[PDB]
């Protein structure tokens, strides 16, 4: 794209999954200003929910989505695209 | 239904609308949802983004979503059913 | 002139006429100084906010005195880092 | 009377540090405090800031704080006591 957008990626994962947290955070740190913040909810022993606020064009954003959303031990990864 | 469910309500609204932040907060205090928390981004002079994280039976989540969505100044008020 | 990050922790009563407008107006007119806010609705008359702030120690302290002095704020403490 | 209370724990840490993100998350899931939520700012390549919002008695909170305070790679870990 070029068109500048805001989005939320809602994630459910198990933090017991070996190296998952390391991957998700390295992806977000390596993505520059694309990631505004994350809010985390410790649901139970094997479920975390995260809302990851994202900003950029539609293509940068879906790509971030697919990176985080494909990792092993991610149960659920859904984009809400806003503007 | 009769159980525990997690949802994320994603809202974009105009904080220039008279009383709007105050009404959105009160709807949340008054609700028999347990709102776990709300994260807010001041996107610009006319746009705020909130991710409101909710727990409850579907009826109450849905009542929250409609009630927020029915406020003048809300531009976008979309729910992600997670859980 | 050194850029720093800070958390302003606020408790206030949302039933206070116009406190919410004033707080959000301050933050919106503060440019890139506010990163985000996280809100917990404690009970009928208490909200806790965690307001995350970025700038020099002066710009930050001002921001603090601005939110911090509004009528209806019970508590306004700054963590510097 | 019985004394469940609110606190904010503010943490700066190095996400490069070997499995620090997993361990902090793990400490949070395993504690007897109610962690309401964690907000995370990716500050730069070596710095993450978290705001951990907590509810419980002063003992379990102080336990959480000292425990996060003692992981290698955590750089700053101040509690703010609320009510
Ligand atoms: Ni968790
Ligand atoms: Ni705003
Ligand atoms: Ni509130
Ligand atoms: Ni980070």
């Amino acid at each position: 794209n070029d068109e500048s957008k805001i989005a939320v990626l809602v994630v459910i994962y198990d933090h017991h999954q070996r190296e998952l947290n390391q991957r998700m955070i390295d992806i977000q740190h390596a993505s520059g200003t694309h990631v505004l913040c994350t809010t985390h909810i410790h649901m139970d022993e094997h479920n975390c929910l995260e809302t990851i606020i994202l900003q950029g064009n539609s293509f940068e954003i879906q790509r971030l989505q697919l990176e985080i959303g494909g990792l092993r031990g991610v149960k659920f990864a859904k984009l809400t695209k806003a503007s």
